[PDB]
């Protein structure tokens, strides 16, 4: 079995030469020749987690130019002998958090960027799912610009009936990027919450920094305050939990940050959308559907081009380490001879 930085990489004879490409969130990642398609691809290992299963049933269900394909998955013939799996997919050049670290976008390429994220983002909540983790290093581009969520570890099946808690309850996703309703009130468990994810990174190719980078968990709520300004009365009377809205009325009044003098090179119409998706209160924030409509996206909106799932999608964390392998097992059987 071949071998990187001393640590075995087994992914048999179809794929050689490989080269390391660093760690993500699931451990080591690799490229490595396809010797059957005659392309270089991505090969990440899996080293269960509750978030193994749910990236692989959701990958597996989804077909979506703007979503990352699963392409292969290797593994042992038995359960017994299970002990790694690896998730081949399409090898993209570089991430969106790679690109903004180096390189100016064009108000172009913020355009078409911000399309494809809603156009994927569209085919999600159409499966009825959340992918609540939403980032630039979970966007993949390859070398003409083609766009792929990643990442699917932490999704869920929207549920806002069930969406309410108290104030400062713990949450899972990546701290920047979440809504100000994570801190207030909210599980994460509606379509709002990825929708507040793209304006964040909207913002952030704007500039090239992150808009709100904050350091702890209510830090976050500060700075989203510290540019939106002071929620309204209407919106503070929607926070029905009296701890949560007596915190935001004990804040000195913070005045609303015009987003032209945040991005004074910004196109209008990017920054007309940016504040819709960027709304305090998430019941008046944009849909994705309306989001494309937007006459910032006009050159590329066409929702016959714009495809939504053949059914919803539809548990784990209640489930003993032996179910769950023998669950990943099951899964990934497709791909055995
Ligand atoms: C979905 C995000 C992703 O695949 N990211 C990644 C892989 C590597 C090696 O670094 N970031
Ligand atoms: C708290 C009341 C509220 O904001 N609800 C609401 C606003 C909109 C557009 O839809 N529901
Ligand atoms: C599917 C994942 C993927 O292609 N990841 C990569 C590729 C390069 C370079 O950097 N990350």
């Amino acid at each position: 079995p071949e071998m990187v930085r001393g640590q075995v990489f087994d992914v048999g004879p179809r794929y050689t030469n490989l080269s390391y490409i660093g760690e993500g969130a699931y451990g080591m990642v690799c490229s490595a020749y396809d010797n059957v398609n005659k392309v270089r691809v991505a090969i990440k290992k899996i080293s269960y987690c509750q978030r193994t299963l749910r990236e692989i049933k959701i990958l597996l269900r989804f077909r979506h130019e703007n979503i990352i394909g699963i392409n292969d998955i290797i593994r042992a013939p038995t359960i017994e002998q299970m002990k790694d799996v690896y998730i081949v997919q399409d090898l993209m050049e570089t991430d969106l958090y790679k690109l903004l670290k180096t390189q100016h976008l064009s108000n172009d390429h913020i355009c078409y960027f911000l399309y494809q994220i809603l156009r994927g983002l569209k085919y999600i909540h159409s499966a009825n799912v959340l992918h609540r983790d939403l980032k630039p290093s979970n966007l993949l581009l390859n070398t003409t610009c083609d766009l792929k969520i990643c990442d699917f570890g932490l999704a869920r099946v929207a549920d806002p009936d069930h969406d309410h808690t108290g104030f400062l309850t713990e949450y899972v996703a990546t701290r920047w990027y979440r809504a100000p309703e994570i801190m207030l009130n909210s599980k994460g468990y509606t379509k709002s919450i990825d929708i507040w994810s793209v304006g964040c990174i909207l913002a952030e190719m704007l500039s090239n920094r992150p808009i709100f980078p904050g350091k702890h968990y209510l830090d976050q709520l500060n700075h989203i305050l510290g540019i939106l300004g002071s929620p309204s009365q209407e919106d503070l009377n929607c926070i029905i939990n009296l701890k949560a809205r007596n915190y935001l009325l004990s804040l000195p009044h913070k005045n609303k940050v015009p987003w032209n003098r945040l991005f004074p090179n910004a196109d209008s119409k990017a920054l007309d959308l940016l504040d819709k998706m960027l709304t305090f209160n998430p019941h008046k924030r944009i849909e994705v559907e309306q989001a494309l409509a937007h006459p910032y996206l006009e050159q590329y909106y066409d929702p016959s081009d714009e495809p939504i799932a053949e059914a919803p999608f539809k548990e784990l964390d209640d489930l003993p380490k032996e179910k769950l392998k023998e669950l990943i097992f099951e899964e990934t059987a497709r791909f055995q001879p």
